[PDB]
């Protein structure tokens, strides 16, 4: 649930140009994985959001020379 | 660094009676993995701390019906 989802997420990050993992947090009790993404542009972040949405449950939101994305996955 | 260390950590958690992962956080920039452990007792948390210390760099500290451990790994 954690280890296997992490590999999938890392694959999508790695496959997606213009994206880096900035931070990641996991809460066992909520079985929730919170991800903060750095992106070169809004276009790159949308590339990533829809790839993540294709594999997992949900779009990536928020956003803050400096674009960030927030994907809370639940399982 | 993240994916491979996670599997090692999960092995030690799983091998150690009386321990559960409560939360986990990773900061890419510090290449730092923060772990919060729930334990049945101080004895279980010491069992875990020394296993983690054997594989990684550092002892697990803090502590807070409710014992917790904090292992910040750096890589």
């Amino acid at each position: 649930a954690l280890i296997s989802r992490l590999g999938a997420l890392q694959q999508i990050i790695d496959d997606t140009p213009g994206i880096r993992l900035r931070t990641l947090s996991f809460d066992a009790a909520r079985n929730a994985l919170q991800l903060e993404i750095s992106a070169v542009s809004s276009q790159a972040l949308e590339q990533f959001s829809q790839r993540a949405r294709a594999r997992f449950r949900v779009q990536t939101g928020e956003m803050k020379d400096g674009i960030e994305g927030r994907l809370t996955l639940e399982g």
